[PDB]
């Protein structure tokens, strides 16, 4: 019930003014500077302590007891050079550059979660652990903060996610597989005159195959040819998928492979091309979420709960919630005539008003867990 708090005019004044800053100065991935130090001085102002730098912007807070259990919330930092076409008093002053991801709301909730945590932390049975990550958007940030022991004593981790595509007021999320992973491929078609060509046309038709769609929308498998440039051609592809993407990876090697050598080339391909390593599907572990739906319940309303359903979308956290449980879940902010535009769009719009629900789904999460953990 602590939405009574997450909602004073204290707190949501406090969540809002901070929110307006860091949209008003978007920043990119690791060079998020400003957003890093007013975090800081949020976390500085509320009473907690943390460890800085992680992974160049990063910062990793604590509030509770300061030994385990260790529990964590996430929310990611970065903006996208987008040009904001909302016009508006809070409309990013940085030209070519906007907050058009809700991540400006999430940093928010976070610190928001953050001041209200530490309003009961002497009641905490552990520790809560919050991380503001750097560069989401290029994939990159999640994975580094992890390289850099953000994961270490931490055995579960929550994220949010607001979105467009949910009505406001609601999270939703599902148990297990929810968000595709995703992975690139190169590969080089030599001649052992034309027939490199012959080869390389017919391994596009071919991979292109293997995208389809079924009644079950985790069984979705996609590959892309976007990559092809005659001794030699190169051809770089994608591919995604929800489940069996191990089995995905091996089957457009495969493919190329053998179109290649019936049409008697040399086939070279590479499964993580230039460092570029797969990002496995996010999945949502099942007590976590189990845990999470009545989070929801007792907090909202019985039918705030919303289900939600596999999307192919992109989000790193998913290098959290492979090496430890994890939950990541949406934040709706839709209203009735699908007025707020689309998350990655020029006139992208959180409503300010869903800050205390998440600030209270963040403190209330860690709670709930340890709570539940030392029962």
């Amino acid at each position: 019930k602590l939405l009574e708090f997450a909602k004073s005019p204290e707190v949501f004044d406090w969540m809002v003014k901070i929110r307006r800053k860091i949209h008003e100065n978007p920043e990119l991935g690791y060079e998020e500077l400003e957003t890093s130090k007013l975090i800081r001085s949020e976390l500085e102002l509320i009473g907690i302590k943390y460890r800085y730098p992680v992974a160049i912007t990063g910062v990793i807070g604590y509030i509770g007891t300061g030994e385990p259990p260790f529990v964590a919330l996430r929310a990611d930092m970065d903006a996208l050079p987008i040009q904001e076409g909302v016009e508006w008093e809070h409309k990013s002053k940085i030209a070519g550059k906007m907050h058009a991801c809700g991540h400006d709301g999430h940093v928010t909730m976070l610190l928001g979660a953050a001041k209200i945590l530490h309003e009961h932390r002497h009641h905490l049975q552990g520790t809560v652990v919050l991380i503001f990550q750097p560069a989401e958007e290029g994939l990159s940030g999640a994975k580094k903060m992890r390289e850099e022991g953000a994961l270490k004593n931490v055995e579960a981790i929550f994220g949010i996610h607001l979105s467009a595509r949910i009505p406001f007021g609601k999270a939703a999320s599902r148990a297990g597989s929810f968000l595709a992973g995703a992975g690139v491929f190169e590969a080089v078609i030599t001649g052992k005159t034309i027939d490199p060509v012959v080869a390389a046309s017919s391994i596009v038709l071919s991979l292109q195959q293997l995208v389809s769609r079924e009644t079950d929308p985790l069984d979705s498998k996609v590959v892309t040819v976007s990559k092809v440039n005659p001794d030699s051609i190169t051809i770089g592809g994608t591919l995604r998928a929800f489940t069996g993407f191990t089995q995905l990876q091996q089957r457009v090697k495969e493919v190329i492979t053998k179109q290649a050598a019936v049409h008697r080339c040399n086939a070279s391909v590479n499964l993580t091309p230039n460092g570029r390593e797969p990002m496995p599907p996010t999945v949502n572990n099942k007590d976590l979420y189990k845990q999470f739906k009545k989070v929801v319940r007792d907090l909202l309303g019985q039918e705030a709960f919303v289900e939600a359903a596999p999307v192919m979308g992109s989000e790193d956290f998913s290098y959290f919630a492979e090496t430890i449980p994890g939950h990541f879940s949406l934040l709706g902010m839709q209203d009735e005539t699908n007025g707020y535009a689309s998350s990655h769009s020029p006139l992208y719009r959180i409503n300010e008003d869903v800050l205390p629900y998440g600030a209270a789904i963040h403190a209330s999460m860690a709670v709930q867990y340890l709570k539940e953990k030392a029962s």
